[PDB]
Order: structure tokens, then C-alpha cells, then sequence
């Protein structure tokens, strides 16, 4: 039942939305991270 | 080569290849992540 973000490691319980990805995961708070790396932003 | 995890794409077709632990996303799968997450096209 446990789901994780492949990149930060939280579980489904511990993040808002996971999004799921042939045999992966990220979770709201890393595509967060995404977005500022792409927009080179803070 | 690497890949994005998500869309398959290697890092010669993409943008930008963002890595984790051991996966990829990339700049394009990064932008329906925000469709996802914000419900809007
Ligand atoms: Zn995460
Ligand atoms: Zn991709």
C-alpha cells in the first residue's frame, strides 16, 4: 500500500499528490524543486 | 545514456534531464506535472 516519490522518498501520506510514472513517483514537492531548476528561479 | 524516467526521452531529446537518487524527469514531463498539480491545462 505504501507508494513513494522516487526522488525525495516520501510515502503517498506524506505528500499532497504523487504522480506516478511507469515504475516511479514524484511527488508536489520535488516537481516544486523542478520548477525552479527549469525557471533557474527562487 | 540517461533517460527521463516519465516519458522515456533521453537527455539529447530533452531540455533539461533532472536527476534523482536513481530517476530523471525531465523539462517536458515536468510542465504535465504541473497540469496535474495545478487540475488546468
Ligand atoms: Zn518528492
Ligand atoms: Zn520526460
Amino acid at each position: 500500500k505504501l507508494l513513494y516519490c522516487s526522488f525525495c522518498g516520501k510515502s503517498q501520506h506524506e505528500v499532497r499528490k504523487l504522480i506516478a510514472g511507469p515504475s516511479v513517483y514524484i511527488c508536489d514537492e520535488c516537481v516544486d524543486l523542478c520548477n525552479d531548476i527549469i525557471r533557474e528561479e527562487i
